[PDB]
């Protein structure tokens, strides 16, 4: 998994409306990270941090960047810009939250920043936001720079999110045949679950080919946050 293939991933989140993990800013952080680095045993997505860096047993999303050992993974860590498409970046504190809070890049533009987080304004699910970066960079804290198990199952699901994509493959970037709106029932013969990335459900289409549809998120092998349908 590239960091193109994860970042995919997050952006595929954008209008689930459902909550990654707990729903805090910094499980879609963790969740990123594990993608990117599936095998470390030591960080955010891994789990561990320095007890040292902490209190009360609690994430702080400010203190990221210097709670867990990123660079034992290979990532960088930097004060300094620039944004770069694929960083994790944490905020300072503010009136409201002590704990701060922790988003993705997603893209740069000028001085357009493309940032994917959850949990900014209440709205604990993942949500694209644009930033000024020269406005942004005011409240960062530190940059952080990055370096499927398969059975057979008859099934139904029922949708109960907006619209899901239909894809020829079980990636983000496998390109959109048609959709699948709330309320809408399929059937599916096979399922695959991503270790770190989506439950995805698959059927052979009408034209014959093999199409696959994402249902949620998935980490360590298990789902990471509520399914994007119901299932019998
Ligand atoms: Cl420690
Ligand atoms: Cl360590
Ligand atoms: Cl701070
Ligand atoms: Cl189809
Ligand atoms: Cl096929
Ligand atoms: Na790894
Ligand atoms: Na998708
Ligand atoms: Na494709």
């Amino acid at each position: 998994t590239t960091v193109n293939e994860a970042l995919n991933n997050v952006r595929a989140q954008v209008g689930s409306g459902v909550s990654v993990g707990n729903g805090e800013c910094y499980a879609l952080a963790s969740w990123y990270e594990r993608m990117i680095s599936p095998d470390a045993t030591v960080g955010l997505g891994a789990g561990v941090g320095w007890v040292s860096g902490a209190t009360g047993d609690t994430i702080s999303a400010k203190n990221i960047g210097s709670s867990y050992n990123w660079q034992a993974n290979g990532w960088t860590v930097s004060t300094s810009g620039p944004f770069q498409a694929g960083q994790i970046v944490t905020l300072g504190a503010t009136s409201g939250n002590p704990y701060g809070h922790v988003v993705i890049v997603e893209a740069v533009d000028g001085d357009r920043l493309t940032i994917l987080e959850q949990n900014y304004g209440g709205k604990r699910y993942p949500t694209r936001n644009y930033y000024s970066a020269a406005s942004y960079r005011q409240q960062v804290v530190h940059y952080i720079t990055p370096p499927a198990r398969t059975y057979r199952e008859t099934g139904t699901m029922s949708v109960t999110v907006d619209a899901i994509n239909i894809r020829r493959a079980p990636n983000t970037s496998g390109q959109i045949v048609a959709t699948y709106k709330r309320g809408e029932s399929f059937d599916y013969d096979t399922v695959i679950i991503d270790t770190n990335g989506y439950v995805w459900v698959s059927y052979i289409g009408s034209s014959g080919i093999r199409n696959y549809v994402a249902t949620g998120a998935t980490k360590d092998g298990k789902r990471y946050g509520d399914a994007w349908g119901t299932f019998k």
